[PDB]
């Protein structure tokens, strides 16, 4: 009384997020915690940004300001040191870990070297761990370096590399920093929105990009960005001060999920927001 | 411009999940994978049966009958060979991995050694891994010194374990196996319902208690086993042959869900069962 | 305007903990946790019996029964399981770890291996391991070579190592056992009191002997074995029945107190006892 | 004839020590013997200044002078070289180990590196180590690098990491150097009194903070700059001078306690010392 379904083989099930579909289950499994399997997209809550900055502006109290937001992101961006301090463990999101450090505002910024080992970022259960390459900086070879680093070591467990592109900024210029980044080894790559040519950024790059918000707009256009560099080809959005500082933080967060994962329109997404 | 709210003090955000307020961040956010925060309970869909088996009733093909199941659980538990094999990795469930193994239907049950290295369940991407006890049986001792094993590498890695008491079916033989596999540092204990007295188990143990379906009753039988698993203080079930052998498993699934984290009544979860 | 006091020559202060007058600082450390440097004893609650025989009269709930009774005991003995899922860290109390195990009431009781890494010993902030030695059993040999195990590690790292004499119970015996333990190498020996010739088991010993409380006696028979172990030379008592098995554990433990620190006769310490 | 209990369910003792809620039991225990869990506060005996300044007035004779002190503190801080030497292991008082040098007066200040390794650390038995983190400063990377160093090691073994903000001296400046430290993963933060913010500073970091005393006030100033650093939320003092060069170190101790641990007014505290 047993059935076999001999009259129907077995088939592989393909894995599409963009240039990851060579990796081992784990490292595949990592990556679908962070960009949503049916959508191919990520909503990104960051805010590591005191890694070198210290306290600033919307961050003073990740334990009040940024705690209610976590629920509403799909992944969380930080350190271990904000980790294990204030982002309760009951959360259950994915994280992405800020590895790099080392340098600060009152310094050279490219200053940078590895700031956690891959075996703390096991022990954290990261999905993956992020890092700035500077291209064109005074330290561009060892913040190269640092990427290097971290690949090798996530290779040995399955842990996904993201590198940051830190920083004239235009699209040739991104487009070379992404493309050694990925030629590298990284499995994600997080850049700015360009103005002009962002398209050819993805295009040129063969593993799934996600933009950095940059500094405080004005909600409308904030989603305009978002809008227009899903539109081009990104895989997500990393939203910091546009959503923290932002005077209704839970409302932008639905509207930016709106525009990434449900094709809505900027105008629509805005609606969105001003229902809340 | 910048608001500290020191009128506001930072205060800890307790833990509650049973016996596990003391772990590290990336441990106690594994354990947050399988155990709802919310409810502090689970519904484990298991299907590892084949490690020392072969292609038992109900497994014939997990990639057809098993696969449109995942979504429903809460977490999988199988080996890594079926999950490298047939989980698709975009299924984006939670994972617990068979550890044990190196046993067969055709000798000695107890006779199991560690199946697979911690490195390559991290490599996997985890959220914890599980080994037979066989306390009574003629490798006991070396059942144990798994478990052991497993801890201790483990705990480097932030990695939980699961004890499985394998097996007279009686409380103070189970409360005996429970308590020297929590005692001896596993982190959830799988064991099985028991008509009287398992209030007495899930007492004398430190930790989060599983309970293991067992052999297929009728749906009605099933449900009011885990009504009162769940009522006398199980923090979750873990059904195989109970879904995967009933004619509506995924109407199975939904009323476990609702007896598990819903508090609904062995009836009113019955009538939902009929309803698909 | 500086002050060398040159006219006073720098001394070294004795260590003077019974044979443990030649250890690196740290490993001196330890023990001082665990034996008062001013009285060289110390009052140990043991609660580690589950670790092979399940949840055992008095130990149903460490959580409820036990925890009242961690603040007045000098050190706390028990497994990593316990440890981490009832014990409060923030019950600051110096730990002994129960390191062996993978035996049970079931099977040979001398059956034991090594039951935590030394790495998580370390991990624990442990003052000392402890593994039971069985001359005269089956396993003998095994044993012995735990505790080798033991102190090979413990000796890396700073970890004082205690054995256990587990078990004709007389003096010629118990003499043996003791001696080769600590020939092999442990700091700290745990035995049993014997009504004849404890005097040489302690003499014969070169490091700190502690006894162990054995069945439940009346108050005043504890009280007194306490004092004749004392007044024969012991370092310490380590009650555990005698004490959780009691109806006013509070009261029993201060009575122990008041013999083992501070030179209370048998009738004294349990007139102290009554008056809880 | 056995008691369960099962009318009581088992329920999770929260840990409260400021962001240190989400550590294995080892770490915990380490930050409770530093941090008095019923007060959340320490008193520090700081005695390490000789790592690079040499025999400084005060510490001349460690073994004399300061010898005399250590029972009256919670905590003492000082390097190897001197706990090996002249630190009784005896005085069973908590030990934070200074863990950077190789620098000195004679030269650059912030050129520092790790000065011991955490496997010695683990065989001193200590409780944290310590390190200065020198931001605006020459070698400010080195110096973050030394904690990153440090936690990195420190995670693997249950070990908490204390970064001390070595140096204008105002809010905006420790805000800063504080949560860098905090964000690449110091549990504890040792850091100087601001005479205004300082409750910014303690607001925007994530984890406890102590205060160092700073050059030799008059007992009652020094007694008010405690007052105001616990008052605003500092978790500790860490006097050294303020202390040891005092005409009367006992005393000034006993005021201090008053301070940290029991509410005392600046003034009670003064007449407190007088009183010795
Ligand atoms: O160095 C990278 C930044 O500090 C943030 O972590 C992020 O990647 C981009 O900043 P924002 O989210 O504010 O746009
Ligand atoms: O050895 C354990 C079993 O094979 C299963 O993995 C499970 O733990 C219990 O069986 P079932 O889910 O069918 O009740
Ligand atoms: O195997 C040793 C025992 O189980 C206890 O840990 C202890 O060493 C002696 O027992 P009791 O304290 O009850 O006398
Ligand atoms: O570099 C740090 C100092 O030398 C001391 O160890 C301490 O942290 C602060 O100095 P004081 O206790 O004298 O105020």
């Amino acid at each position: 009384g047993k059935d076999f379904r001999t009259d129907q083989p077995q088939k592989n099930i393909p894995f599409t997020l963009k240039g990851c579909g060579a990796l081992d289950w784990g490292m595949q499994s990592r990556l679908s915690r962070i960009f949503n399997p049916k959508t191919g997209k990520t909503v990104m809550l960051a805010f590591d940004h005191g890694y070198f900055q210290g306290p600033t502006t919307g961050l003073e109290r990740i334990d009040i300001n940024i705690a209610p937001l976590f629920e509403h992101a799909d992944v969380l961006m930080c350190t271990r040191g904000i980790l294990r301090s204030v982002v309760p463990p009951a959360t259950n999101r994915p994280v992405v870990l800020r590895a790099s450090g080392a340098n600060s505002i009152l310094a050279e910024l490219s200053n940078e070297a590895v700031a956690l080992s891959m075996d703390d970022a096991v022990r954290l259960n990261s999905c993956a761990v992020a890092a700035q390459v500077y291209i064109g900086s005074e330290y561009e070879h060892q913040s190269i370096k640092n990427i290097i680093q971290l690949v090798d070591a996530g290779m040995k467990v399955g842990m996904p590399t993201m590198a940051v592109t830190g920083v004239v900024r235009d699209q040739r210029y991104f487009s070379l920093a992404t493309r050694i980044a990925a030629e590298m080894g990284a499995q994600i790559i997080k850049t700015y929105y360009v103005e002009k040519g962002f398209e050819r950024i993805v295009a040129g790059c063969p593993v799934p990009i996600v933009i950095a918000g940059g500094k405080k707009l004005p909600e409308r256009e904030a989603l305009e960005m978002c809008w227009q560099a899903i539109d081009q080809g990104a895989s997500g959005v990393d939203m910091g001060r546009n959503i923290f500082q932002s005077d209704h933080p839970v409302a932008m967060m639905k509207a930016v999920q709106a525009v990434v994962h449900h094709n809505e329109t900027a105008d629509r997404a805005y609606e969105l927001y001003l229902s809340e």
